[PDB]
């Protein structure tokens, strides 16, 4: 109850499952969605179980700088603190080395990688005030070999893992942990569904159905359990880690 | 037969050393630097040591998308082929997570990381025409603990290593190799001097340790990777930063 958690992308998929789990753990929640679609029912689902739960809905696209800045000012004003940050923004459209282009690469760098780093900067400022923080970055590949069809996203993931480890070292003295969580492929996440659709199309290489994209299958609830453990008071010594929860049996 | 190599940032430092070594190993050269006079001077250096060498100079900032496109156009028209690419462009200024900033991050991403990828796309199209290519990415860490004072550059280097490995998989069927080379700290490179000066001043105001490299050895390694007998070496990262570590102050 005392601890406050900010969950991005909470209207569906990965973010929704994490928000629900953290509420079962009695965090006060700030939940965000690009728009107010569906996010209401997440709040209701939460109040259904915990009528006395605190849930604040802040809409807006966390990929926009000025918006991101405005959300954190609102968290500081309305909550007065922040203990947990779930960085959760989709990467860009699938691309290949062959078809990548500068406009789209720059856009996707800015929309996810920069957004996560800036969010961490702003969140850690609030976290330091109470000498406690948990930063969980949702970062990972959906397929066993992402390079082929998720070229730009794979390189951004690598950058994030590197930045996260470096940030973990800087924030440790303030009891703030920073970990990356790879959920693998989440069938209930709309971005994952979108990526899957494009790759089914792209993977058709012979007239009749060895180079077939294999999902690293995850689960929103499994990812949510891990995120909740990492956010807990019993995970204070776990930082600068990358942990994958993508250990479901992989499928075409 | 005769191979043509394009070396970026070749007016000094790492790029110059590599250009000289490739000339010594009989590559025809296209060399580049932002300043025409500076790069013309290196052409003269090459020809002084290697009178029989073939050297074309194409000046311009390879970090600039428009310039980079024009340069590859000129390579295609003046050379009609390209066998070796040495990607060599400075990263951004030193920074920390604490003092890093966003306007600069995007700039840094585009000036090196995106530039290398775009150069590889353009170079590989030419290389494919003769089913042979060698791509060497200069991706350097100058200090023992790169992340602490090169926060942004470290994350970009990580992206590059990842991209290079993925590119190597894609280009393998075309007999084009793709490898990353970490030269460590090179005292004759103006970017390394710049980085050292900045960090030295800060330190004067934990202590940064240089991973000392050798321009000559980096050049020797690059030339080896560019050779006929390195066709089975791809998607590799190799550091030549094995000098005795030197405190910044």
């Amino acid at each position: 109850s005392k601890r406050t958690a900010f969950v991005m992308g909470a209207s569906q998929g990965i973010g929704k499952a994490i928000a629900l789990k953290l509420a079962d753990q009695h965090f006060s929640l700030v939940i965000n969605s690009r728009n107010l679609d569906n996010i209401e029912s997440v709040k209701e689902d939460i109040l259904a179980k915990h009528p006395e739960a605190s849930v604040i809905v802040l809409a807006g696209d966390m990929s926009d700088q000025h918006t991101r800045a405005g959300i954190f000012q609102k968290i500081e004003s309305q909550c007065g603190r922040l203990d947990v940050l779930i960085n959760n923004i989709p990467g860009g459209a699938p691309d290949t080395f062959d078809n990548c282009n500068i406009e789209d690469m720059t856009a996707t760098f800015t929309q996810k990688t920069v957004a996560y780093i800036d969010a961490i900067k702003r969140a850690s400022s609030l976290m330091k005030q109470n000498e406690f923080g948990r930063i969980i970055n949702i970062v990972g590949n959906l397929w066993k070999e992402p390079g082929a069809n998720m070229f730009t996203n794979s390189m951004m993931n690598a950058a994030l893992i590197n930045a996260s480890k470096n940030i973990s070292i800087q924030l440790a003295p303030h009891n703030i942990t920073v970990n990356c969580l790879n959920p693998g492929f989440i069938a209930t996440d709309r971005y994952h569904q979108f990526v899957e659709n494009v790759m089914k199309k792209n993977s058709i290489s012979k007239q009749k159905a060895s180079g077939i994209p294999m999902k690293r299958v995850g689960s929103a609830e499994e990812t949510a359990a891990l995120a909740a453990f990492l956010a807990s008071e019993e995970a204070s010594y776990i930082t600068g880690q990358q942990i994958s929860a993508d250990g479901g049996s992989m499928k075409s």
